[PDB]
């Protein structure tokens, strides 16, 4: 349908640094030739370096890889078991076959070698929404086997937070892009 | 329908400090699983902290509270008056009953849960629209730990640190993107 | 939903100081009341005060000016050839006769003398995605054109790109990150 996503309350269903240890939200709704996206991450296993964050690791990264028929791909940050068309308040039962009109125009956002600042959207943000802990998100469209589409989410700080037990999780973030189809 | 809103020129409608101090803008666009909004805010003509800008009062917040049909309830920052389904420029004339579709998802945005970082969008913006004059809106979505208690909420929250008394400027916002998940 | 663009992959479409010397991209998607827009830009042609940045130039504008049929007007920055509804990868082949449903409100944002906040978006981004080289994006709904312009514009567009940064020293592209926006469409 016109609705891909993680469902609205995902269970944990990312690695940042090990297996589960995060619970990553997007929604991905096509508008026609543009896809409204909102995204939110929180790290959830407690004692890695994120929950709560030690500042060994300042950044935190999900990548999400594409097969030609955008198709989530095992190399990605996100398991794909609740990733899918809506159905209610949750997904469709059956695995999608196919969503290239979700994935990020080639056109617009090509792969490429050279850093081509087009492909991505880069704002400040704050690290649970406190506005003294400021944060880059780098969201990049198509920046063994090769994925043919992909997006990736990049939170980035240079803040030092040891012993103040912060959690990384972020806040809801809005964004858009020309979909392939 | 499929739009939710001020109209896109209201009359003061709006409390920050007083009654209708202010004129707030928003208009929702339901597009399926999201809601498409743009936010503006302006103190007007009534005389204020924020009208002009003293120095006492650094935040502005806008609270809009929704029983569980989505109906706007009286204890809320802006009159209902004008808030409804758009008809051309304006509303259409028979009050809603209904825009759960228009609700924040209770799933992505659980009740009571300000402090929940996903219940929120945080982002830098400038006062007046100068870029020496930093400022960040919260819009937070179902944070409201209230009687008689909503089951929606949407509540904007505007605060600088900057002193700007000697400068005569009346709170104003830019106009300004988000979304989110429906409830439905 | 229908679709207003450049294309996704523009030829050069656009002046920022000089005829075609910049890539314009620009999809304007009607979602009913409020239209979805993403924006990029730019600089193409080698040895112009934005490619490489000399530091003669910190803002680039492009102005879209329209007329009362949301038609894009001669005195715009950007060339109307492939300004148009989409078809596939590429724009429809007959130039639109009407886009009002694109057009920003005239309520919500009126032409007038007065500075209004409302009327605008004021963003920080980044020249060329990088967080040490901090830009201001402004994006004004209906500002007003050179008064010694005629006709006159019904509604228009600009997209205000400002830093403070010297990069002289270094061989600074003018490039943007894509950039989320929308507003109320007049109808
Ligand atoms: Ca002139």
């Amino acid at each position: 349908k016109l609705t891909l996503w993680t469902t609205p309350d995902p269970s944990p269903n990312c690695q940042l640094l090990s297996d589960r240890d995060a619970k990553f939200t997007l929604c991905l709704t096509k508008c026609g030739s543009q896809i409204l996206g909102t995204v939110a991450v929180a790290a959830v296993t407690v004692g890695s370096a994120l929950n709560p964050i030690n500042d060994t690791v300042k950044s935190a990264i999900v990548f999400l890889r594409f097969d030609s028929d955008g198709v989530l791909m095992s190399n990605s940050s996100m398991v794909g078991d609740y990733w899918n068309f809506r159905e209610g308040q949750t997904t469709q039962s059956v695995a999608y076959t196919n969503a290239v009109g979700f994935m990020p125009n080639l056109g617009a956002y090509p792969k490429t070698q050279s850093k081509t600042p087009k492909n991505s959207i880069v704002s400040q943000v704050y690290l649970n929404g406190e506005t003294t802990m400021p944060m880059t998100l780098t969201i990049t469209f198509n920046g063994t086997p090769v994925s043919t589409y992909s997006m990736t989410f990049t939170w980035q700080w240079t803040g030092d937070y040891k012993d103040k037990n912060i959690t990384f999780a972020t806040n809801s973030f809005t964004f858009s892009y020309m979909a392939q189809e």
